[PDB]
């Protein structure tokens, strides 16, 4: 239940080992006062320092003046830091405010429309996001809930997604988690230890064209419904054919071990791994960091379940966009549907205790 | 602990230690065939035996005939039993089927309308329920998902609730968990160790008037929204006055320790503990076993937080109903709203590997 350092050239929550649980919130800004928004970012940064150390925000959750509401709502008392990370991003829509228009990064591209999209606009977009990842779901919910409260009057919660289990890995030496289709998910990703690959594929560089984004990254979120009724009636072979790996061990078809390298020509041409592989996409590589969800029932007698997909990359135009375009013929398409979407510019890290979220932009 | 025994005179998941996470599903029955429903109960019991031992259902999640769908959907492979318990209950509407109307227990009382109810009927009721509790939410979700799959064609999922963190205790010797209002919740409950209180307040007895229910219990579920923005703008003193305990230690007003017994007169007369206490309700006592939830946002820019309240008792008429009736004036009502409700008759335990869920009811 240890604590992930909050400061760094890069924000935590990206290369960091993937924590077991997720609370993701998109916010919309309701103030048009740049000074007030800057003040919010500083307050938020200070609260995140405490929250990620497992401490209450401000003066605490109790023991203050009886006539004052407590600084912290208290539901994380007695819990551990739980490897909490808090990662902020800025949406394209934010750059219509605070005189920021000319600072929107080129690499923060709006996505094209994709075949089979059914995007719920109310569960899409957002002026900004906060990604809360922790091994304890209540540590994550508490962070989001208290950030929202601190921002009362200046921002609102547009949409929020709980992820009950991870479907990603930045630690290939560790057990790979499974998604709700029963397959290991995260085998061939990017590790936090592969500093070279993160520099190449994840972190924006000064020369890419947006100096304030140096050391940040670009994030794509996709809420993906899974047609579990359809999947659960499919034979084992069909499921294995869909991905290009076997279900039990997770090894590429033909091979014996999960982490044996794919031999792509042995997979079906519409196999998910074959279409998504960097070698099929001009080298394009993603840091996938998604989680599973279930939100009630569909009103039709079935659980509503899916995968809240997250992908970090140096440039949306060289990462998610080409790979997703190449999944147009993916056999997995028969079993999923994209029903929410948003993109964000994730600024560089909080350098020290004097720095604050977004300082390079503001 | 890593696992909880599935067999017993009682179903596990009631008096046993409260696990960290919840997946609760209410099902509606679609078949009119009693034998086929009995077949489902047997299949389900077999699956629960495996699931609660951390094993896949049926022949497993892979390694079968490549042309056959796997028996288990696989998302619990490599996970642990995680103290998983699976607890089944039977709703009033179940007894309108399979020629059972005269076997519905009197202690399975319908709830009355309560002041302030705003019940979503689609997230209320149900012919039956399965309570899945485990420390790992994926283990719980996997159990519900495979039970629903196994049952398809004979049952559908009416509504389902994820509980991301507990707000109850049956083990006072460990730390008491906090709810989304920031208060310890579970301090004065019924412990697994209190055999006599469980017999008095939780387990149905043969003499109560429904012999097949001997050893079972009766379950009330309430989905309670929390008006969290309003709560967080109230002063610490107002919050503590709402409950009658202080927020930090959870001690009754005027006392120093969480588990000091309350002095109720020192609380505001509309304080939640004072109104809910057995001494204010003719001795009526509950075994609370609920969890917190968040399900997205309201329409309006604010999280949709709340408490998925669960209460086990020997007779709904002498448990939840009187206590909830007394919360009509609760100061807590300013900050909550009941938006979902169901009741269920939870049968006695699966005695051995030959037994099955509901066997005392169906024969
Ligand atoms: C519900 C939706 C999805 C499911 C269930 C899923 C599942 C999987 C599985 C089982 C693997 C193989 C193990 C692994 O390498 O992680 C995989 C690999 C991968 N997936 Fe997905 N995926 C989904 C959506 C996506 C999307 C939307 C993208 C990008 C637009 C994507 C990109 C990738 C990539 C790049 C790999 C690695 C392939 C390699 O380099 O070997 N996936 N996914
Ligand atoms: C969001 C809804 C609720 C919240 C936040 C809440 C919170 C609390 C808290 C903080 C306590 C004191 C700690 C403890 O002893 O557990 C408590 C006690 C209690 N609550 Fe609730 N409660 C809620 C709903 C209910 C409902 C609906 C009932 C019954 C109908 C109920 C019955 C009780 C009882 C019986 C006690 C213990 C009384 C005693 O000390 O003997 N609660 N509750
Ligand atoms: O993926
Ligand atoms: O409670």
């Amino acid at each position: 239940g240890s604590a992930v350092p909050f400061h760094g050239a890069h924000q935590a929550g990206i290369a960091t080992p993937v924590q077991d649980r997720l609370h993701f919130a998109a916010f919309d800004v309701t103030t048009e006062d740049r000074a007030a928004f800057v003040a919010l970012l500083k307050e938020w940064t200070a609260a995140a320092r405490r929250l990620t150390a497992g401490h209450a925000v401000g003066e605490g959750a109790y023991g203050g003046l009886p006539e004052a509401p407590p600084d912290d709502t208290g539901e994380a008392l007695g819990l551990k830091p739980s490897r909490l990370t808090l990662t902020i991003g800025f949406g394209p829509s934010l750059f219509t405010r605070f005189g920021l228009a000319d600072l929107r990064p080129e690499a923060l591209a709006d996505l094209p429309k994709f075949p089979g999209d059914n995007l719920d606009r109310a569960r899409s977009g957002g002026d900004l996001c906060v990604q809360a990842c922790a091994d304890d779901p209540q540590v994550a919910v508490h962070a989001i809930r208290n950030l929202a409260r601190i921002g009362f009057g200046k921002v609102v919660v547009r949409w929020s997604q709980l992820g009950f289990g991870k479907t990603s890995s930045t630690t290939p030496d560790k057990q790979t988690p499974r998604n709700l289709l029963g397959f290991k998910d995260g085998t061939r990703n990017i590790a936090g230890t592969e500093k070279d690959r993160l520099d190449r594929f994840v972190w924006a560089a000064e020369k890419d064209g947006t100096p304030w984004m140096t050391g940040g990254s670009y994030l794509v979120a996709r809420r993906i419904r899974m047609h579990i009724e359809t999947w659960d009636r499919a034979s084992l072979q069909e499921q294995e054919d869909v991905f290009g790996r076997d279900k039990g061990e997770g090894a590429p078809v033909g091979k014996a071990k999960e982490r044996d390298e794919p031999f792509l020509k042995a997979m079906k041409p519409d196999a998910h791994v074959r279409l998504a592989h960097p070698d099929s996409n001009g080298g394009a590589t993603l840091l996938r960091r998604g989680y599973s969800f279930t939100d009630g029932t569909d009103g039709l007698g079935r659980l509503d379940a899916g995968l809240f997909f997250l992908a970090y990359q140096r440039d949306i135009r060289t990462g998610f966009v080409p790979v997703q375009r190449n999944l147009a013929t993916d056999a997995l398409n028969e079993f999923i549907q994209h029903v929410g979407s948003a993109v964000f510019a994730v600024p560089p890290g909080v350098r020290d205790a004097d720095d604050w979220w977004g300082s390079t932009l503001f």
